[PDB]
């Protein structure tokens, strides 16, 4: 359904304007597809994106929430332990310029709360390079707990409609 809906798309798209706009949900349907299979392979659970405030009242529910400055932000997932927090962002992209770009934002963004807070914490980026398979991690505590990280992807699916586009659009 999902392809056959983007097929619909495609076929139907007549301007590059529209075009760009079906490029963008694939990129953002791709990015799901990771993060539900990283959290299966994982074993934990999967969520498409959490607001920071929601995160806080999970962990530490006695929270004296308006006592704090709590930005709006909306990681995809986070991994609560019993002593850290684990901020969780996946990506899939063949270069690390859009990991680094979440990494520093998440961090000014996120730490700052959360140690006025007291709630130890750390950024954790999951990257899948979506030609090669490789899957790079960015977060000491992450990698400590997930050495092996068994995910089966494949993102053929989803480079053969970024191509109908490509190939529709080549002027
Ligand atoms: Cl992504």
């Amino acid at each position: 359904p999902m392809y056959e809906q983007f097929l619909q798309r495609i076929q139907a798209v007549r301007t590059a304007t529209v075009a760009k706009d079906i490029s963008a949900d694939i990129l953002e349907a791709r990015h799901d597809y990771f993060g539900r299979e990283l959290c299966r392979a994982l074993d934990i659970e999967y969520r498409n994106n959490v607001l920071l405030d929601e995160i806080i009242l999970d962990v530490y529910p006695g929270v004296n929430l308006m006592e704090y400055n709590v930005p709006h932000v909306t990681p995809d997932n986070y991994i609560w332990t019993g002593d850290m927090l684990l901020i969780l962002d996946y990506k899939v992209s063949v270069g690390h310029d859009s990991t680094e770009v979440t990494y520093k934002k998440a961090t000014t963004l996120i730490l700052p709360v959360m140690q006025e807070i007291g709630i130890n914490t750390e950024i954790c980026i999951i990257r899948a390079n979506p030609v090669t398979n490789q899957i790079s991690i960015v977060g000491e505590q992450f990698k400590r707990l997930f050495p092996t990280i068994p995910v089966e992807l494949n993102f053929a699916r989803f480079f053969e409609l970024r191509k109908m586009l490509l190939d529709k659009f080549a002027d």
